[PDB]
């Protein structure tokens, strides 16, 4: 069960692009601004979208949205 609404994607992704935080941390943060799903569906929803860098750098170990492509579709259609 995953987040499917496209306005709500866009949401969730600018807040998990960047961030430095755990899995746990920014799911708990995303749920704020998508009061309506549950925490497993947010997890889902990021572990299929997103992945953590590791650093290995120096580093920050970071959150990255994998294909800029399909963010940059449904970036086009809300707009």
């Amino acid at each position: 069960a995953m987040i499917t609404d496209p306005m709500d994607l866009l949401r969730l992704f600018d807040g998990v692009q960047d961030s430095t935080f755990s899995l746990g941390t920014v799911t708990e943060i995303a749920q704020k601004n998508l009061p309506q799903y549950n925490k497993q569906t947010i997890k889902n929803t990021i572990k299929e979208y997103a992945i953590r860098s590791s650093g290995k750098g120096d580093l920050p170990r970071k959150w990255v949205i994998k294909d800029a492509q399909n963010w940059e579709n449904l970036r086009a259609n809300a707009n």
